[PDB]
């Protein structure tokens, strides 16, 4: 696929320990909005959506602190904030219901598919989603002339693997076929991230309402 990198990841040392490498749930859905407002992104663009998103993360990790509901680190879909802030823009946050799979099992139950068949969903189903597997969530979407791409906003090399050198940034990875998404996905997820077949994913699509 064709990569643009941010210039660090949600893990750099800008970040105060509070929120360093927290806040990639959040660092996801400001990323859907800012991509929602603009497809072209730039380099700085990813760069601005990491300082937002930790920004975030901070204000909602203080709220359910204050009112002492804060145990975990990393926070999920029913934390997520219900509002959010881009640049110029302020935007209500619609959770639609989410769906669930397994990486590659797919039990005789028969309901939950894989991580390669629920993506279909992708095609007309739903444009924008987040996506949470293994404790790592990406952001996952279609843009405006079709094409598929995710953003992840760990330590990634330029091409999407992990990597523990302080050369990782963030990347949003674009591709004109939604399997060649789905094979990269796989690679991340159970090549680079050593998770199993059976780990299950959880899939949330967010629509947005612009509130100025």
């Amino acid at each position: 696929p064709l990569s643009v990198a941010a210039s660090h990841c949600q893990s750099d040392v800008r970040y105060d320990s509070n929120s360093r490498n927290r806040q990639c749930t959040c660092n996801a859905l400001m990323f859907l909005a800012v991509h929602n407002e603009s497809n072209q992104l730039q380099s700085a663009d990813l760069d601005c959506v990491l300082q937002k998103g930790d920004a975030v993360y901070s204000s909602v990790k203080r709220s359910l602190q204050n009112k002492g509901q804060f145990v975990h680190d990393f926070l999920n879909f029913d934390e997520l904030p219900s509002t959010i802030e881009t640049n110029s823009r302020c935007y209500n946050i619609v959770k639609h219901p989410q769906r669930f799979g397994f990486l590659k099992d797919t039990p005789a139950l028969g309901e939950y598919q894989n991580l390669e068949n629920t993506l279909q969903c992708l095609k007309s189903g739903l444009t924008d989603a987040l996506l949470l597997c293994g404790g790592s969530c990406i952001a996952v979407f279609r843009d405006r002339t079709g094409r598929f791409g995710y953003f992840d906003s760990h330590s990634r090399t330029p091409d999407g693997k992990y990597t523990g050198e302080k050369s990782g940034t963030a990347v949003m990875l674009t591709f004109l076929h939604l399997k060649a998404m789905v094979e990269k996905l796989l690679q991340l997820f159970q090549g680079c991230l050593q998770l199993s077949d059976q780990e299950q994913f959880d899939l949330l699509p967010v629509s947005f309402i612009e509130i100025t």
